């Protein structure tokens, strides 16, 4: 299974679950905040660790980038954290967002004159560490895609322990604020004013549908600023889309590079036929963020996140994803099919990524690079089967006329998993968190073989078959 | 933690286990008819599986030499098969065996006129074939280890059905009889006047303890002729003892090389400070039978077969192996410990080997190789922790005195595991039995960067740490 010459192999990473581990990284923000609180902590609903303890890739990148070459891998996506770039707010400084009376975002203008008052309350150092990083990378002769955007807030923008406990009225409240769309246009500008010669690619943001989903409807999922509201949930949607408008006409007035969304997408499955076309429409229903910015003719490419499936069926007269199966399976077991679930408990279902990307190649017909895929896998005893399975998947599906310009593995190597903290390793490299070493894992010689050969070679074929890894 | 320059790497096989799978290469002996035997398949005391299925290496050689190769190997410790050589009796080709009066072989003659007469009833296109075999490693500047006897053994040497039936005394009855001893040592001087041209070492046997103890006591591990009689296991156990004694001067009639044994050693542990000296008795006990060798001075070098351990405690007034640890332990699943047990139900236990290989050093002060350690993992998912931790235990034991000469790896391949089948995969690399086809694992992978480099470099350190694979 050989892929396109130039079929880009990497992984993706971001600010808040890499950059901190050693001192002066630490930067506040809200998901700061909430991880540590103690309230938070006490009830469980966050892990206890912190993410200060991290990879520290604010000061390692270079030898980071150095396995990443080793390991074959020519593209990097990144990320650059709001929160580092203005820690002080910016709304005094005024630009032109124009809306029509349906609140779309019409049109943008960030003056140079503008993005030099922006310059004198941005922190400039924090600009020009991030440009030593992407530019560590991109001197290696390497392809980098700049995500503006990977969920945590500055804290003047979001104070979500306010918010839980006053409600949104009553404190800065992240994408429940319209002005927020706002601020976010100025960074995007600033952003790409500034280090469009180190970028190839840009990504708006990175699963906007976990940050309102998570945030107002799920909260068992300790995501900020966790209160229940559905209409909330709408509002944080609806503005998370302009805010992709606002920011690819930010980036365009300064760039001519390629403006993308990089989204999670769980792939949808039925249990049984009878219930095939409510599945069809729940697919509709989830990827609609996606479906509105294509509508729009404001995505370029499109990054696709996946990592695992939910299967449907009848529980009580409604149809609800089951346990059992895809991201509802037994953490570290097997799920109802005989697949093995990951430390997450996330079932390994490598046809949902061949099922995925023909259907938005379908939907879309749009340029797509996988962003993320990998697993939480302490061990390293499936992710070979993991990484290989899914790449095949990838192949396939390209063969059957998908778009796919590259794969970035989630990723090089483990760091903090948001609410769950150090616990879920995704890494083909092991950080030891107390001195900050990488230890390869074998699933990092895979790579390698592949990302080296532009294939999978025949004698690792044998890694995209789950028989051995599959119960019964 | 880096090997000396001439540490050797690489693989051991057997004749049985290996080379039948294609057309043309279909032997019997003792073990071919019991493993096809009715009543032990429909009583599950073997498999039901067939050696004729398996890895085809009398066809296949070059290419999983070629394997061996690329994965950075230097030396493979091979078989030949008596069974092969002789398939129709040598009784009547008189040799001067001499024995003193307590039964010791103190001298043998295979003069040259003998073992031209021993040509004549050979089967010498089978003897040429093994010389293609070895001579395709050779050739690549490699080093080759020939081992005389890996179990099966000519039919009308041992009938196995019929002694289980009729008693010892009815049929040919394998180690039982004197002169199997006798017919073992002209076939060890036939080899060696042919084939010491294309090997560096000698050993004389596989596991002897394997054979005279599940022959005739631990019946239910469904090794021939499997009747239960103490008298008979010291018996055979004491005709082996001589046959290595025999083959060592019949070897050394026409050889310079050394010749040793392989061994298999269980590592023993008491599972608490009360059984330390009863545990150091039963050390003492199993391996006596290398003792006796070493004490006459017939042992140039030691071929360490370790797998796993033994934790002995108190049981109805008897201190016993203890299930759950060990080769006790659960298939699949762990051993009380926390460690992960292989598909064989044996403990990952590193701690063991690096224990043994001092215990060994202190006790014989010997050249040693490691010529078997592996495991049943037919994923994968543990392989490479268990490679690389049994390769620092070689090296922590190295560091402390112990001579230890290469490691090699069982195995290669995947092949039939005698009375188990083909359930347990061994490999580095796995067979496809109905395609014959060879995939590589990811250990096969980190064992060439560890063969290739003469070292576990650092980046591969963690996989010594048992820690991520260990349970609580």
């Amino acid at each position: 299974a050989k892929f396109p010459k130039n079929f880009m192999f990497g992984y993706s990473w971001s600010g808040f679950q890499f950059e901190m581990g050693l001192p002066g990284s630490e930067v506040e923000s809200d998901w700061w905040v909430w991880v540590h609180d103690k309230e938070n902590i006490a009830s469980g609903l966050v892990s206890g660790d912190l993410p200060e303890n991290g990879p520290a890739y604010w000061h390692l990148y270079k030898q980071d980038h150095d396995i990443a070459e080793k390991l074959g891998m020519d593209c990097i996506r990144g990320g650059i954290e709001w929160a580092r770039i203005f820690p002080k707010p910016t709304f005094d400084v005024k630009v032109d967002v124009e809306k029509d009376e349906e609140g779309n975002i019409i049109s943008v203008d960030v003056p140079e004159s503008t993005i030099k008052e922006l310059e004198k309350i941005a922190n400039m150092e924090a600009l020009e560490h991030y440009r030593k990083i992407y530019s560590d990378w991109k001197e290696r002769g390497k392809t980098f895609i700049l995500n503006l955007y990977h969920w945590p807030l500055p804290l003047w923008i979001h104070d979500p322990i306010a918010v839980r406990k006053l409600g949104p009225d009553a404190a800065p409240a992240g994408w429940l604020d319209e002005k927020t769309v706002v601020e976010f246009v100025k960074f995007a500008a600033f952003v790409a004013y500034h280090l469009d010669d180190l970028v190839d690619m840009w990504s708006t943001m990175n699963e906007p549908n976990v940050v309102y989903n998570q945030g107002y409807i799920n909260l068992a999922s300790g995501f900020p600023p966790g209160f229940l509201s559905f209409e909330a949930a709408e509002k944080a949607k609806f503005n998370l889309i302009q805010a992709h408008i606002g920011a690819y006409d930010a980036i365009k007035e300064y760039s001519e590079k390629s403006v993308g969304v990089i989204y999670a997408f769980a792939w949808h499955d039925p249990l049984a036929e009878e219930y095939k076309d409510e599945v069809e429409e729940i697919r509709k229903k989830d990827y609609e963020f996606v479906t509105i910015l294509h509508s729009k003719g404001k995505l370029d490419w499109i990054g696709v996140n996946y990592y695992s499936r939910l299967v449907y069926g009848a529980k009580d007269g409604h149809l609800v994803p089951l346990p059992g199966y895809g991201f509802m399976s037994e953490r570290g077991g097997f799920a109802k099919s005989g697949r093995p679930a990951s430390d997450f408990g996330w079932e390994m279902y490598p046809e949902g990524l061949e099922n995925l990307l023909k259907y938005l190649n379908n939907a879309y017909e749009l340029p797509m690079i996988i962003t993320e895929n990998g697993m939480a896998d302490a061990a390293d005893r499936y992710r070979p089967h993991y990484l290989v399975s899914h790449l095949k998947a990838v192949y396939n599906a390209m063969k059957e006329g998908a778009d796919v310009r590259g794969y970035l593995h989630w990723s090089l190597t483990d760091n903090y998993e948001w609410a769950q903290g150090f616990r879920m390793r995704f890494g083909l490299v092991y950080v030891d968190f107390e001195t900050k070493k990488r230890y390869l894992r074998p699933s990092a010689l895979v790579f390698r073989e592949i990302a080296t050969q532009k294939e999978i070679p025949e004698e690792l074929a044998h890694l995209a078959d789950l028989k051995f890894v599959t119960r019964k």
